[PDB]
């Protein structure tokens, strides 16, 4: 039973109901010391699963289908989310940018690992399948499959944060490695860092870590895909903000934690058989080193991430204004100036996504890639912008983020509520129910455990502070951008020497230099 | 004589030679306690004048006309710099963006007040002349004049930094005001804060301590020639003259040719003819001009591109400087340079968005994306201060381990030690190493570098003001209401009793609080 | 002739006049492609020399001797600056802190390499002479000599910024190395990075691209007179000369008297007598000197006080500058000035802690709190860059709305407009307003201001190195192990089954997970 066989039609991706049915499979997930029986009904995952299911439902609704979907390029006569099909122009990238924005708005920018994130991987396979050599047909088939079905992939690429001071092949007891080569496929074992929302995915792409030196053993030089229900695949979940908010809070108290929690799970592979049809790069140091620059994925996914963050910043910006209307401090110059800077950061990420599309270039086989410099720029700025925005919220909303009753239960008890109505009202006529609601929404965005995890995510998810900057420099150098900037500096330098100007339009200083007269 | 009458043709802007001749007028400029006889030959201005003259020469080069010029829209059959005529599409704005970049590369991004900066004012007059009421014909004529000739305007808008704690009605002894209304025109007196490069301009636009007040004699906008009686400039110290008198082009390569003197602008009982008046004793038009005039919604396109060109230069110069010292091999150094690259990329991406998201305005004119203009203004001071700190903390002693002068290289007694001990890393010779690092020092640490940091931090407004204007744009455009509609939708999806949407599970079956607090 | 033989008495340090006479020796200095005949009269050095001479004169003033001087500990019956003799208590360090502050106030915190900076080296030699083995007597003699005379030392320790990607063994064509061992002493050649104010010093201590390597010919520490054959300086541009040639004291008040020329130090086959050798072909002593020598554990007391004095000056000057513009009335401006006040307070509080937490070392000597020294080094670059940004973003156009020269005030034709339009706020006259703002600009934006920013950011090491050394101090002192004992205690108070301490309640009675996940 293929997960896409739950669809009532082969000419469209899953509906939300078919997607939920596709998750009631053999996946082996652990949380709070027990195996999850059904991820769609379990109290740690049911609402995050329902939230992803809503994205699938939106693909078929007349109210969103046109902004979200295109026909497939496969000859099936079907349709798919625009970002699941290879772009072949700058306008195609702009349409994909808008389709990503529309889906992201459904979670207010809070779900960062929705199916469109890894759809860029499906497109990378379809745009350049020749890169994979003997595995070219697997790349072509995987592109067709992902595009037609809307299959939900995530990736587990970063190695566990253990023995970082050593090359990947020197942490053999932990990192993903080839165990055995057989006729049916390859046996792999090891673990990857947290695989965000992988409990709700169909497949994971398992790839080599690029920020850590690989070494000299080719058994670590692998790229392949694994279904979430493959025997030996195990997820060990982190604490569930969804379950905690359900057990000890309410949607009113924790409105984001209760529906958008993407569990960052440890991914374990215990002697998993990967069929040859799922192998993409095999014991190949050459292809592993070339994949970041030639594969296309690294040159596609930040378009999705930049738009998703820009949507979250649309939400945070207006929510900060709403929060300041609660306290009444929005009337002050300093407060307005701080909110104005949040507006500037919000505007920045939308402008970067515009440039990604307008400056797009042809690649291979007619495929277009977004502006690579803009992708690297989003990665560098986002951690700085996010940390600054959170600090601005805390230093302006101040006590408004803590002057809040424990629970919706307090509002529902008239003995407590009578005091909340009088003493916890909003400024200028706003009732206490709305005031507490707005400020709890802001606190869940930045200070709840979910808010704290989101700050950790925005700071680190695409790489360390040094790595994102190194990659930004490498792009400038590899593209020829640095050589073009250097040609301008070399022109400036060529216009004079130790004797004076070499250009005839400027005046030498022989008639005005006073040093001989002063020193000789 | 009109400055444009120096042109041998009415079908093109000035050549560099005609531009220089046009500055040899009756202008009253002071520097170092003396009157400046001729800005084109004076040692404080001659090279900055020659640098601007090069921009005019570039307009007439066949290899550069495709990027720099377009036909006029006046019916003269002439041509002009692309940014001197009203944009009528997103593509027109992109071509203007490129024409600004091409001119800016001629000064490596260091001249921030070149003729294209105020060409946006000429275009604002041409795009919306109806805004000016009875002065509509002046707006139309000034647009035609600026466009055809390439007339060099600057503006003096910011009031002197005196009694900022008071409104623009309680400091009448200093600020620009109407003093007499006559048949020939208006008599004005007062001063404006530094008018950058105004010593080399043909005209200055004079426009309205933030809060204006209640006296309409201060509610003015008009044009003044640089050679009108009573118009005078009191110059600041000349980095060009100092670099010439005590340095050399090798030692101070930017100071020696790109210094834009920030002069105090004084108007002493100046007669402004009615043909030069645009807004007269009109608080309503003065308050509406920032949002309806167009200029405030056009010039940051020029300034963002000009900065992005300077960042192309600084980025590669930082790489060159780190190649000198050999520290470019280290991870931390590469990461810091990578961040400079990210800031450089940002300002180009903002200029892209300004053009692609452009909107129709009035009479077929297009305006760049307003949010992107406000974003450039907010980010630029932070990016510039951060980039300078990154250079200083990475190039470190390389910026000071330099001989005093090109005279040290030209003395073999000293040069023998420079050749051995002040060589560049991995085979680079000492002449090139010292040259690169002196170029970087002139960009950030010389008095010229220091002034450029003060300029990038402040020129479009105080830190609070640029942020306030960014917020106002979000509110006035409807952007804030659209972001708010998303927050209100999120809020509408639940209440104190649970979800109001049917796809989510209520917590009644899992909430343990009742069972826990008996 | 010995430089101290210029003194009319052996029982006190130099007077200013004797100090100036002592500099009129055979020193080989270059600037602007020419040999400097006499540093005391040359226009690039005369005022900086006069400024140092004033510090020596202050030692002999009865009104200042209580704060500045103590008896020598040598048995000579003489006196010296307090920081020139070994501290033997926390109170001795506090009195030295005050004596440093008093001398620093004479240059308003702008001279960072005055004779008291290297007096810490003289004290390090006197406190632990046994460290130097066979060179112990040289350490004792040098301590006595520096203490009694007030000899002016600087140090040249940092290698030229060339081939930083290589160790101090693979750049032999540049770095200081032993070339010959003889009966009279050692022959050395090489260069060091800028030796701040070395043109005005008597001697330089020469000491060991970070990683040293494996060749012991580079493992040296020794003293060299400024007039030894082969010792020479190649000066950087002179802010003093430039301010004199093209400015005035009114226009550049700090550049004109406190410029400490950052000179390239060259040693060409210099003979160093054995009496001047301290560490010889000894990797063991070179590696142990940073932790056992004492100097690295003494000089940041001088530097922290000197910066705190400069911050007293900058803080009040920022208030004065904001009184000029009138913006001091606004909340945001007052808040920014308040932060400058907080940074100024910090460096004084660090100097307090350096003294009160002082510890015994060897032979009765006391050392300031090592953690506070490392903290000053880490915070100072961040505080300085932030303070400069605060000044620029608040004083804004006040720093550029200034006439070129005192010559503008002395020309009534220009001065009439300065009096009206460049007056200060609320009654302050234009002469005082321009004077205050030019003083602030010379502090931060002139080439001297730019060099001072580069100095404060980098002089004690790169951003990573100062932080690494701060961490190493925490580890080596046992501070980190004591902080770790608290974290280990916290961890020991529970395990995977619950609390291990009896005062806390386990969650068995309230944990709902079993009941929820059936
Ligand atoms: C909430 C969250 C969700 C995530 N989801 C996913 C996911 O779905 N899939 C996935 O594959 N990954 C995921 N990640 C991992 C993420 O991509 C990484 O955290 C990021 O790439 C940084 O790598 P790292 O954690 O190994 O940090 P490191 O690379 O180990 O950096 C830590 C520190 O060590 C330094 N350092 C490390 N190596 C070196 C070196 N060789 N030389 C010098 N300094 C070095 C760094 O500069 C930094 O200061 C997620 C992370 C978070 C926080
Ligand atoms: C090198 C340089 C070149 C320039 N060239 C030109 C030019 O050619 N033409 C031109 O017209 N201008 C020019 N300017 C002026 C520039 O536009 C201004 O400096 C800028 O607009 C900031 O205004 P300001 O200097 O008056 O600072 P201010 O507005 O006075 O700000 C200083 C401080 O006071 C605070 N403040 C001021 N007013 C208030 C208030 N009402 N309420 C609360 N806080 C307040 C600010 O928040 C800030 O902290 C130039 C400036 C520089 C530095
Ligand atoms: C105005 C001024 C006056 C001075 N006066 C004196 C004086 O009188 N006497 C004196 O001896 N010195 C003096 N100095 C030198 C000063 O002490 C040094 O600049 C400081 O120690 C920093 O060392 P550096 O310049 O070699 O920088 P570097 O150490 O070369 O650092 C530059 C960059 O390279 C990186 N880097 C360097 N090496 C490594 C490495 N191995 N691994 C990783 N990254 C690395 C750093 O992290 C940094 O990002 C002065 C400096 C200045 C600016």
């Amino acid at each position: 039973m293929k997960p896409e066989d739950f669809r009532a039609s082969t000419q469209r991706p899953f509906t939300g109901e078919e997607y939920l049915k596709s998750l009631q499979d053999g996946r082996e997930i652990y949380i709070y010391g027990e195996r999850v029986k059904d991820v769609t009904t379990h109290p740690a995952f049911r609402n995050a699963a329902a939230s992803v299911a809503q994205l699938y439902d939106a693909l078929h609704k007349p109210e969103m289908q046109d902004s979200l979907c295109w026909n497939t390029d496969t000859g099936s006569g079907g349709y798919t989310h625009k970002f699941f099909r290879v772009a072949k122009s700058a306008d195609d990238l702009r349409q994909q940018r808008d389709a990503i924005a529309e889906w992201s708005r459904l979670s207010y920018g809070w779900m960062g690992r929705t199916p469109d994130y890894k759809a860029a991987f499906g497109c990378a396979l379809g745009a350049n399948p020749g890169f994979y050599g003997q595995f070219e047909q697997n790349a072509r088939n995987w592109y067709t499959r992902i595009q037609e079905t809307g299959l939900y992939f995530n990736h587990a690429i970063v190695n566990p944060p253990i023995d970082r001071h050593l090359p990947t092949d020197k942490v053999k007891d932990v990192y993903i490695k080839l165990e055995k080569e057989t006729d049916a496929g390859i046996i792999v074992s090891g673990a990857k860092v947290v695989a965000t929302n992988s409990a709700l995915t169909h497949y994971n792409m398992i790839g080599f870590g690029s920020a850590q030196v690989m070494g000299e053993n080719p058994d670590f030089a692998l790229m392949f895909v694994a279904p979430m229900d493959a025997d030996g695949v195990k997820l060990i979940s982190r604490a569930s903000y969804e379950m905690v908010a359900g057990a000890t809070g309410s949607p009113y108290d924790y409105p984001l934690s209760s529906r958008f929690d993407e569990n960052d799970a440890i991914l374990v592979m215990d002697n998993v058989l990967i069929p040859w049809e799922n192998v993409l790069i095999y014991r190949d140091f050459d292809r592993c080193r070339r994949w970041t620059m030639e594969g296309g994925f690294a040159r596609m996914y930040p378009l999705q991430a930049c738009v998703r963050l820009a949507v979250k910043l649309d939400f945070i910006t207006a929510l900060l204004k709403k929060s300041l209307e609660c306290t009444g401090t929005l009337e002050f110059r300093g407060v307005q100036a701080d909110l104005g800077e949040v507006v500037a950061w919000r505007n920045t990420f939308w402008a970067l996504s515009d440039s990604m599309c307008s400056e797009a270039t042809p690649w291979v086989n007619g495929a277009y890639l977004p502006d690579h410099a803009a992708l690297q720029t989003y990665r560098v700025l986002a951690p700085m912008a996010y940390a600054k925005i959170k600090n601005i919220i805390e230093r302006n909303v101040t006590s408004g983020l803590i002057y809040l009753p424990s629970s919706a239960r307090d509002l529902n008890n008239p003995q407590i509520d009578q005091y909340l109505a009088k003493y916890v009202r909003g400024s200028n006529g706003m009732d206490h129910v709305q005031r507490i609601k707005i400020l709890k929404l802001m606190w869940d965005a930045i200070g709840s455990e979910f808010g704290g995890r989101h700050e950790l995510y925005e700071i680190n998810y695409s790489g360390s502070q040094d790595e994102i900057r190194l990659q930004c420099l490498r792009q400038a150098q590899n593209s020829g951008n640095m050589d073009k900037m250097m040609a301008m500096v070399d022109r400036c330098l060529s216009e004079y020497d130790q004797d004076g100007w070499t250009v005839p339009h400027l005046h030498n200083n022989d008639d005005i230099n006073m040093l001989d007269k002063l020193l000789k």
